[PDB]
């Protein structure tokens, strides 16, 4: 009676549902869709028992992973019924969404009872999860009532998150507050996201003034945790300032305030070179680990930055942005260089990962420029990550480490990705067919090693696995999209229906346990 283990396998249920929703829906096949929706249905079907379950034994934690189950799996079938106009799954989407929010309300309250602040946050986070889903089902149906809905779960979910943010600075803890500081980030950008259904300005000016409350606040938390020497701190709430600035940008955006859009700039900028002193100093100690995380603020940064400038060819934001993906390259280029000759692999992958997540950034600068030689750097970037991440692969699976081993297939599978989206700025069929056999690779190899996990009864290491393929399949879809490449589509499907098979077994030997 493993719930824990239960929960994980339907997550993977759901994933492997949405990709076959979208690959359904590039092909026209209604019989895939249908599939997909009974696949997230089912998940969404036992997540809802097993919530029951967690709660009668009062296992708030469990419940609510239950919760954001029924959660994606309402995404999965609003996102099959919209193309359409299948009222009937929209429904069914709606009553999950909503149920959802009730009992994250309900554990949000109890938690608060019991004094237990950090998962009464987790309890909002869901709450505003569910809102944004029904914001999408009632922009979809034109139902202004259930957007009224929507509107109010997110603001109930910012009331609760300041409140908490109070408590946690009256007893010190400025990582909590920085949690609930995040959830206001959240609940804003549901809220932006509603205001969009046509001026409502007043919800907007609600949602400016959350994303403000927060990066006010995260802003100084990380310059008094950067003066008291707790980089840590700083750095997560400088992730917080980023994602605030974020959302301030799509406000200005949408209101075309190009006051406001400077602004989100400059927090963003901000935050990037107090990263870059952050990296600086972690290296100097022999932090590592912090200094990857550093670069990842300054990726971070860049993608907003770079957001900003789309509409009008900002000319100081790109190269601004451009600067800062390549400093995050070249430094993770380094530390994965000295992580390996100190034989520190997962540190290595880290580091891999940032490197392809700047590559990420710098391919879509240099596909807005047109700059050619920027997208031929980018990919180059991708594809020392990818073979950086298969040497890793080979070497751990000859050791039998096969948990560092799938961590390497992910870099890889995301490595495909980068250069799937290169190889649409140029057109290249040639380097299309390459990201995709990246991505058959990782997935050919996530595969056996899910059988050997599987033949040695080690359940947890083949859902690892599982994810990798519904990762690899989705990546082959995006790779096929607007193609019409029926052989590529055909391969994705078979592999997130593999990987949905398999999860649906062990969900069931978890639930024997």
């Amino acid at each position: 009676g493993n719930l824990e283990l239960a929960l994980k396998a339907l997550q993977i249920l759901v994933n492997a549902a949405y990709v076959l929703a979208e690959i359904a829906r590039d092909r026209g096949n209604e019989e895939l869709l249908e599939k997909a929706a009974r696949l997230a249905e089912e998940a969404a079907r036992q997540a809802e028992e097993i919530a029951r379950q967690a709660r009668k034994e009062g296992n708030l934690e469990l419940a609510l992973k239950a919760l954001q189950i029924l959660v994606n799996a309402a995404y999965v079938l609003a996102e099959i019924a919209r193309d359409r106009g299948n009222e009937e799954l929209l429904e069914k989407a709606a009553r999950l969404a909503e149920e959802a929010a009730r009992q994250a309300e309900e554990i949000a309250r109890q938690a608060r009872k019991e004094g237990n602040l950090e998962l009464a946050l987790k309890a909002l986070q869901i709450l505003v999860n569910a809102a944004y889903v029904l914001a999408e089902i009632a922009r979809d149906r034109g139902n202004e009532e259930l957007l009224e809905k929507a509107a109010r779960l997110a603001e109930e979910a910012a009331r609760q998150a300041e409140e908490i943010a109070r408590q946690a600075r009256k007893e010190g803890n400025l990582e909590l507050a920085l949690k609930a500081l995040q959830i206001l980030v959240n609940a804003a950008y549901v809220l932006a996201e509603i205001a969009r259904d046509r001026g409502n300005e007043e919800l907007l000016e609600k949602a400016a003034r959350l994303a403000e409350e927060a990066a006010r606040q995260a802003e100084e938390i990380a310059r008094q945790a950067r003066k008291e020497g707790n980089l840590e701190l700083a750095l997560k709430a400088l992730q917080i300032l980023v994602n605030a600035a974020y959302v301030l940008a799509e406000i200005a955006r949408d209101r075309g305030n190009e006051e406001l859009l400077e602004k989100a700039a400059r927090l963003a900028e901000e935050a990037a070179r107090q990263a870059e002193e952050i990296a600086r100093q972690a290296r100097k100690e022999g932090n590592l680990e912090l200094a990857l995380k550093a670069l990842q603020i300054l990726v971070n940064a860049a993608y907003v930055l770079a957001e900003i400038a789309r509409d009008r060819g900002n000319e100081e934001l790109l190269e601004k942005a451009a600067r800062l993906a390549e400093e995050a390259a070249r430094q993770a280029e380094e530390i994965a260089r000295q992580a390996r000759k100190e034989g520190n692999l997962e540190l290595a992958l880290k580091a891999l990962q940032i490197l392809v997540n700047a590559a990420y950034v710098l391919a879509e600068i240099a596909r807005d420029r047109g700059n050619e030689e920027l997208l031929e750097k980018a990919a180059r970037l991708a594809e020392e990550a990818a073979r950086q991440a298969e040497e890793i692969a080979r070497q751990a699976r000859k050791e039998g480490n096969l948990e560092l081993a799938l961590k390497a297939l992910q870099i890889l599978v995301n490595a495909a990705y980068v250069l799937a989206e290169i190889a649409r700025d140029r057109g290249n069929e040639e380097l299309l067919e390459k990201a995709a056999r990246l991505a058959e690779e990782a997935a050919r190899q996530a595969e056996e090693i899910a059988r050997q996990a599987r033949k040695e009864g080690n359940l947890e290491l083949a859902l690892k696995a599982l994810q990798i393929l519904v990762n690899a399949a989705y990546v082959l879809a995006e790779i096929a999209r607007d193609r019409g490449n029926e052989e590529l589509l055909e391969k994705a499907a078979r592999l997130a229906e593999e990987a949905a098979r398999q999860a649906e077994e062990i969900a069931r030997q978890a639930r024997k346990e």
